[PDB]
């Protein structure tokens, strides 16, 4: 056996302060894959050994190292998963899945985008508010438009989260002096309304 491991894998998304579970299919030619390994293409600076960031990023793969377990018409399942904390950056990590054989050859690491959904993915972390589409709460009648006072502004508040029951539970909603909302996310990051689909002069 001279033929590394086949990697299939995709283009992943994340969101800060979300779970987040995937799943790559890897295959050998031999039908049995002994390790999985996902991991940065530089060794660690410090302990020469290879390594994977984020420490959030974590792995696992069931059923390593038995006969039959990563044929292509049954492959190989390592998951990919974690929960991104809400202070992390956002931004994009370019990884690597590599897996070895029992003849002890290992998918090999190309660093060009033409691998991209193999072996080599692309995982995007982004903001907490991308997740969430916010909708129009139901309108609160208002004395003035442009000067709303601090009961109004509680009761449009009330009233986006009534109407939007699946942001997160933390999330804050503020309301502006003219009835703009205001939807700020865990990880700080945001989303508005425009007071024209919140707000309503009473006469
Ligand atoms: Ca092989
Ligand atoms: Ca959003």
């Amino acid at each position: 056996d001279t033929e590394a491991p086949q990697v299939k894998s995709g283009d992943y998304v994340v969101y800060r302060g979300e779970s987040f579970e995937y799943y790559a299919e890897i295959t050998d030619n031999s039908g049995q894959v002994n390790n999985v390994v996902v991991r940065n293409v530089e060794l660690d600076k410090k302990t020469n050994m290879p390594y994977l960031t984020p420490d959030w990023l974590k792995y696992s793969t069931d059923n390593l190292g038995q006969p039959g377990n990563a044929t292509v018409e049954n492959p190989l399942r390592t998951k990919l998963y974690g929960n991104v904390p809400l202070d992390t950056v956002v931004g994009i990590y370019t990884r690597y899945i590599v897996a070895t054989d029992p003849a002890n050859n290992t998918t090999r690491m190309i660093q060009n985008p033409n691998r991209d959904g193999l072996e080599r993915f692309v995982l995007t972390v982004k903001s907490q508010n991308e997740k969430y589409d916010p909708a129009d709460p139901s309108v609160t009648y208002v004395n003035n438009l442009s000067n709303l006072s601090t009961s109004e502004r509680d009761a449009v508040a009330a009233a986006v989260r009534a109407a939007n029951p699946s942001l997160p539970s933390a999330a804050k909603i503020t309301v502006s002096q003219n009835g703009t909302v205001t939807i700020t996310y865990p990880d700080r990051s945001t989303d508005t309304i425009p007071a024209n689909r919140v707000v309503k002069d009473l006469q």
